[PDB]
């Protein structure tokens, strides 16, 4: 009587749930455990053309109201990431995002050139990355709305298939009005990530009397609890200025009722990241149970019956 | 042996604490239970020309984590609080700010130009509110550069007197950097307030599955805890690139401790909202209680030997 399954870009999905791109997804072993976990997606580690090492330690800090990081994009490397969705993912199982986060236009437009042939081939799908907060003397490209349409037009021009655009918060209608404006001039976006992590925040510990991360003077994207409103507000937003696009929601899910929220503000598939960091991938089944137990007290059977219906006043 | 005492724009306050403005500050009675309670100082709500009735309710939600509103300026108008400061403040107490936010640069020009002669007179020091986030069809003018250098060249042009102004919060080091160079340029900016609320959030409540608020289809600004780690990280920020200028914190102070990693990051004065709004003026006593209970455990006996130096690794 009631499915969590999804259909859209030209997949089934078994239910929204995905890890959001960074945590747990950056090695075989951790794409392999989330392809075998209850999720309906996975999306890989953003990736630049060569493998980085990232920032210095400690990079990370788990929080009371969710989490603070400023990793620097550590990652094996596109040809690693082309090559587990070439030769090596499951799509029996699951279908599979690959983030890119070049940091470049140029980059960007060389790593499209040959992922192209792999899409086409294996069914892979493109999470284009605009908002990373973290890598330093590097603004995030979707502040600038100059840098983002460029970007958005070189991809366009050298990538023969739909894809998707990861987006930071926006916290003004005259900023979600432009870069709705913005996207909807690409046809082949077709679907909008809200959102990366609330960026530059600073986490003081009390004890110490000090920050709690190494780079950029302890500053570093928020993720978690800080992120729900700030989430599900830019999710309606696009959900409402682009029609013609799907909504993939990611911040602040913990439970199936915070996907619940996601999904409302009009939602279709729902990322996990600060959440997944502290429980691992084993968290997917508890988040489709829960996920189903709300629906079953509401009465809803499928996700289509109150997805974006969220109820003003 | 201790002392909460700060010292700035010519004034003595006994401590950092005040409200934040637009929070139990718009009628005669709430300024005068500011004036009462145990604060340092107090702020009127943020003026207009001419009294407004402000937006249709609801229009604020206290919340687990803080609270969300959309207020849109509801106040009694300027002449109102220019008679307050003018006539009615009894500064044998305290210090009092008053807080302005034209809706045009005219309107503020022109209220400045009134103002002028109270200030002179009675010592009333001006916040400039460049942030509003809940007036619709009104962007906030500190998140476009050219207008926000234009208004404070404007209302330097005709007000003879040290300001301070109310900042927005910011999520990259290139806008920080762009935002402290404008406020650098004007050397009657003496203080710099960080920060309003976290602009345009969504609450939803799943029981009920709609929004909270009534403006804005359910978009309002967030405050408390949500914003701590915003604020804290806009304190900073601003403490480091703006060295000829005071920090005032504001943002998800509810204990003596948070108000210690206010000061940490670099704030003289500390302004509490949200936890006022819920607790009422009484809050002052039990804050100045908690921070001397704070630096007694730590061995500070005054907020010179601590602010602004929080330690980065
Ligand atoms: C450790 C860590 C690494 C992340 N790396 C990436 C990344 O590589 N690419 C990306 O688009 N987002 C990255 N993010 C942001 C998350 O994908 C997500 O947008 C953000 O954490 C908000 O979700 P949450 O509230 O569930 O954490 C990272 C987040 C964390 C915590
Ligand atoms: C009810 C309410 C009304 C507000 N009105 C104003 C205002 O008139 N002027 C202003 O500068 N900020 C206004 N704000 C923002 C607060 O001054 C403050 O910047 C924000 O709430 C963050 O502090 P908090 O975390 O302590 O709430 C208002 C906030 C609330 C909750
Ligand atoms: O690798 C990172 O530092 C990172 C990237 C990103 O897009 N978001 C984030 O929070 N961190
Ligand atoms: O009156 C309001 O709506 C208001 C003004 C402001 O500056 N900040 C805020 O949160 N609300
Ligand atoms: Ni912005």
């Amino acid at each position: 009587s009631m499915s969590l399954q999804v259909n859209l870009l030209n997949n089934t999905f078994a239910n929204p749930f995905m890890n959001a791109a960074g945590v747990m997804c950056t090695t075989t072993e951790e794409l392999v455990a989330m392809t075998e976990s209850a999720s309906g997606s996975l999306v890989s580690k953003s990736c630049t053309p060569a493998l980085r090492e990232g920032n210095p330690t400690p990079r990370y800090q788990a929080l009371p109201l969710g989490s603070i990081n400023s990793m620097g994009l550590p990652n094996n490397g596109f040809d690693f990431y082309l090559a587990y969705a070439a030769e090596q993912h499951d799509y029996g199982k699951k279908p599979l995002f690959l983030s890119m986060s070049g940091l470049s236009m140029r980059e960007n437009v060389e790593m499209c050139k040959r992922l192209a042939a792999v899409a086409t081939e294996k069914g892979v799908i493109l999470e284009l990355n605009l908002s990373c907060p973290n890598v330093p003397g590097k603004p995030q490209v979707a502040y600038d709305f100059d840098a983002m349409r460029q970007c958005l037009t070189a991809v366009s021009e050298v990538y023969p298939h739909s894809f998707g655009v990861k987006m930071p918060p926006y916290f003004d209608f005259a900023a979600f009005d432009a870069a709705a404006e913005i996207l909807n001039e690409f046809p082949k976006v077709q679907f909008i990530t809200c959102i990366n992590s609330i960026g530059n925040g600073l986490v003081i510990d009390a004890e110490t009397e000090s920050v709690v991360i190494k780079p950029k003077q302890g500053f570093g994207g928020l993720g978690g609890r800080y992120v729900l409103p700030t989430a599900l507000a830019n999710i309606n937003a696009f959900y409402r200025r682009c029609p013609g696009k799907l909504i993939f929601g990611c911040g602040g899910v913990y439970t199936g009722e915070d996907a619940f929220l996601h999904v409302l503000a009009g939602a279709s598939m729902v990322q996990v990241g600060t959440a997944l960091q502290e429980e691992g991938p084993s968290i997917f089944e508890r988040l489709t149970s829960e996920l189903l137990g709300v629906m079953a007290k509401k009465r809803y059977q499928t996700l289509d019956e109150f997805r974006g219906k969220v109820r003003t006043l």
